[PDB]
């Protein structure tokens, strides 16, 4: 087979942690706006639910893929969008290095050695991938990443066929030589997937390395990628 | 006369200090290209006066002009336009309070305490207006800042008068009660006074408050907007 010459990687959930990202967010939105703690996480919650239940089909309009989320949420509460997105710029600027998940650091020099090139491929919520980009190169991994992709800078989101296109232009690989890993199955495995590039799922839930069909695999943690990287070289 | 009920302010030289900025980030950026800081402040001031004038020619793209700018940067210097996005997320995060003009809190307290709302009106260039907003945030000032119309999220851009015109329907305010500062003649002053607001122009090189004209003042720094505002109150 065709010789994998770049890795993708999706953020939230794959290289950082989330969960903390959104609690210090939700809280943010509620110190600001006066609002109950409960309300605010609840709204916010809601709204990532349905924000997800349409990219899994390509149902919001990528040139709201930002704007969207912040509205739909300053609606749920009654708020300026202001608040949002100076809630998100607090949220930014109080998290820190606990937010990078485990062997993280490590996979990516794992790939970089290996003369692959790297990518970022992530979608956006609440806050611009500028902030996200700020997170990266503050805990040192944008050492590890060649090249940036975000959703509200391309205008797409995974599992659109054109951002993980417009990625294996950029760095002018096929899709076989090409091989992308996420937490989200609707949006990183199924997209990488359908596009004909090799996919890795991240189930936590999982025990082992475990092949989910041609081109598809399934890992418990980004520690596991060395493993399938390995096994199609 | 009506009684002025907003006031808008521009942030690069009139709230935060510019060259402070535009100096750390060519610093940045020369570091991670491995090009003299020299070579980089040149690009930087190429692209900063190419794009000045595309707005004095009312031709440019509100969507378009970060984008543009670092694909202008990126060109003169011969470097992926992922290095000019990183330096201004390593400037971002290696600079301080040292970036808040002398009397910008207590300019900003003054008016509010005043019981006037307030915005910034500002244009984008290199880095996106979110990451202003992180700053304006970080330093304290957004305590006082009721809304932020950025051109690469508002989607105009200075002297254009729509770009007022948004602020003011905003605000549902009539030009005549809205005073806009800024130190660009141009697009802050000129944009202002075309649109019938109150228009100041900070002027380093100024000595004292100056009534330029009709409706249209100078002034040396934001120490002295109170002096104005109490003038035309
Ligand atoms: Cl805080
Ligand atoms: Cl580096
Ligand atoms: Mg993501």
């Amino acid at each position: 087979m065709r010789e994998v010459k770049l890795v993708t990687f999706d953020v939230w959930n794959t290289l950082l942690d989330l969960n903390i990202m959104l609690d210090e967010f939700s809280h943010q939105l509620a110190k600001i706006s006066g609002l109950h703690i409960k309300d605010v996480a609840n709204a916010v919650i809601e709204v990532r639910n349905e924000i997800k239940k349409m990219r899994a089909q390509a149902s919001e309009d990528p040139r709201k893929v930002l704007t969207g989320s912040q509205e739909a949420l300053a609606g749920k509460l009654k708020v300026d969008v202001e608040l949002v997105k100076r809630a998100t710029a607090r949220a930014i600027l109080n998290v820190d290095e606990s937010l990078v998940l485990e062997g993280t650091k490590e996979a990516l020099q794992f790939v970089k050695e290996r003369g692959l090139k790297t990518a970022v491929i992530g979608n956006v919520m609440f806050w611009p991938g500028s902030y996200t980009r700020l997170l990266l190169e503050r805990f040192g991994l944008m050492e590890f990443i060649d090249k940036t992709f975000f959703a509200d800078e391309v205008l797409s989101y995974k599992p659109r066929k054109e951002m993980f296109e417009k990625v294996l232009n950029s760095f002018e690989v096929k899709p076989e030589e090409s091989l992308h890993i996420g937490d989200t199955y609707a949006e990183d495995y199924q997209g990488a997937r359908k596009v004909g590039m090799w996919a890795v799922w991240i189930n936590q839930e999982g025990d082992k390395v475990r092949k989910l069909e041609e081109r598809g695999f399934e890992i418990p943690s980004i520690a596991n990628l060395k493993d399938v990287i390995e096994l199609i070289s």
